[PDB]
C-alpha cells in the first residue's frame, strides 16, 4: 500500500536525472537509473540503484545499493552498499523513496 503511494510519488516527482524501473515479478524491487549530472565528477556516467522493500517496510527502511560498477565515492563500498545516515540511524518512516534517491544524488554530487 505504501509502495504504491511511493510509486506514484516517484513517477510524478522523479529525482533529477533519474528514471524508474520495477521488477516484472516482484512488487518489492525497484531499479533506479541515474545519469550523472553535468558539473559533477560523475557527469554523463550511468549508475543504477537497486531498491528493496522489506516485509516490515515502511517501519524498516528500504535496502538501497548501487549495481555494478558503483560510483567511486568515499560512502559507496565496492559492493555498492551506501553509508548514509538517512538509510539507517536517521531513517524516518515518512521518508519518500524519491527524497532518499535525491539525498544519494546529493551525497554523490
Amino acid at each position: 500500500y505504501r509502495i504504491q503511494k511511493e510509486l506514484h510519488n516517484f513517477l510524478n516527482n522523479p529525482p533529477i536525472n533519474c528514471t524508474l524501473d520495477v521488477h516484472p515479478n516482484n512488487i518489492r524491487i525497484w531499479i533506479v537509473k541515474y545519469v550523472g549530472l553535468e558539473n559533477t565528477i560523475y557527469a554523463n556516467e550511468v549508475y543504477k540503484l537497486k531498491i528493496i522493500f522489506p516485509d516490515d517496510y515502511p517501519l524498516k527502511p528500504p535496502i538501497v545499493y548501487f549495481l555494478q560498477k558503483p560510483p567511486k565515492h568515499t560512502h559507496v563500498y565496492s559492493n555498492g552498499d551506501i553509508c548514509l545516515s538517512l538509510l539507517g540511524d536517521d531513517y524516518n518512516p515518512s521518508l519518500s523513496i524519491s527524497g532518499l534517491v535525491l539525498s544519494i544524488i546529493s551525497m554523490l554530487s
